[PDB]
């Protein structure tokens, strides 16, 4: 359910995207990023045809991650007409990361 965008995409998939975007910046190394895998994928089903859920490796693609400041992972980004609306730093729980996504919905 959870789209893997790179450098290449960005812009495409999450700056031009017709709705909003959660954006869930990882890396395999990353113990906490595992964790919370399963909550962002199923997240995306609960979020569908609202917001738009895709991952990106930042070992990967160090550009996008330096660019938009992604200093530590996991780094949740919440996009809405192509801005920053939200940044969600850090592991949380899933009510949590539901009431700071329905806020902007
Ligand atoms: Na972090």
């Amino acid at each position: 359910s959870v789209i893997e965008v790179t450098d290449e995409n960005f812009e495409q998939e999450v700056l031009k995207s017709d709705k909003p975007v959660l954006v869930d910046f990882w890396a395999p190394w990353c113990g906490p990023c595992r964790m919370i895998a399963p909550i962002i994928e199923e997240l995306a089903k609960e979020y569908e045809g609202k917001v738009k859920v895709v991952k990106v490796n930042v070992d990967e693609n160090p550009n996008t991650a330096a660019q938009y400041g992604i200093r530590s992972i996991p780094t949740l980004l919440l996009f809405k007409n192509g801005q920053v609306v939200d940044r969600l730093v850090g592991a949380q729980p899933k009510e949590a990361l539901k009431e700071r996504i329905d806020k902007h919905l």
